[PDB]
């Protein structure tokens, strides 16, 4: 539908402008330029840049926790570990202006996701954190703290995203590069799962 | 030197464009004309800064050395580069929002410097994965995941800290976060 299909427009190219440029940096005439639209119809939809820079923000969010839901408790617990390290490197290859600003958000002191950080983020980690702490209490996996391991594997597969062109530097490529996308995938597994130390 | 560390508290307070020189004068007890009769403008004295903490960032990787046992050297590089985080939370983060989004002579300089290191001691860790001493992993894989994980505690230090209500100034969550993060990538989660 028209009325949907210029929002959706509008919060993509807005998410491709704010990554690139920060908050500060962009403004509104660029979004619509990009979406293709209107300024005035822009802010029919979002009556102000806070307000636009928000919903992209929720938006990210989304992509953000959707990974963690690879923590259930009917997947084995290594299966669910590989799962949930595969997903977040599929965000980190497919939604990379998300994972960015995100980054750029952070960084700022997250002024504006402070909220969804004590609230719902957390909630979920709080959730499969101690989902992981039982396979660990009942052996299925070594004596690791949860928290750590969740933020670990954040951390490692976010990076791939968010510091693409230094990655690229060092390694000549990208994770578009369908090779690269999958010794990546089976290194992080490989080294979280099996440990460098050898077997 | 009371220049340089009273404008990497104020740049990494307020960013680049944020930041005014009049303050760094204040913060540092000089006058602006001194300041910038050692610092050319604020540029100059900004990529000053990130040349300091750049030096920060290289120097645990000289952990990887050919005469240290591997998991040795592995354990003081996690260990070097969470008291960074401890430390130098502020740079860190300064450092890596200049890696996302600064200006690219800045931004080619810094990660040439970063990737003529990784290289050195990426074929050191290769040698160790050949002659066995470290399971078949892919070094420029494994430095990255140290980097980033022992990063993250400052970088997103405000999602850390709502989850676990600590940062690495607790030196008891210090402690278990240098512990885990060596255990993780050493040992592995699948049992033993």
């Amino acid at each position: 539908r028209a009325v949907s299909a210029k929002k959706k427009a509008i919060l993509s190219a807005a998410l491709d402008t704010f990554s690139q440029f920060g908050f500060h940096g962009t403004r509104l005439e660029q979004i619509a330029e990009l979406a293709g639209v209107s300024k005035t119809n822009l802010l029919y939809y979002f009556p102000s840049k806070e307000a636009l820079y928000i919903a992209v923000l929720r938006q990210i969010l989304d992509i953000w926790l959707a990974p963690l839901k690879a923590f259930r408790e009917d997947f084995a617990p290594l299966a669910a570990i590989k799962e949930y390290i595969r997903l977040k490197l599929e965000v980190s290859r497919d939604y990379p202006q998300a994972s960015r600003l995100f980054c750029m958000e952070m960084l700022a002191g997250a002024p504006l996701l402070m909220d969804e950080l004590t609230g719902d983020l957390k909630a979920l980690i709080d959730e499969k954190s101690a989902l992981i702490a039982g396979w660990v209490k009942s052996g299925k996996l070594a004596p690791i703290d949860p928290q750590h391991l969740i933020f670990m594997i954040a951390a490692s597969t976010q990076h791939y995203a968010d510091f693409a062109p230094q990655v690229e530097a060092v390694t000549g490529a990208t994770l578009r590069d369908e090779v690269f996308f999958n010794q990546t995938v089976e290194n992080v597994q490989r080294i979280i799962i099996e440990g460098i130390r050898p077997r």
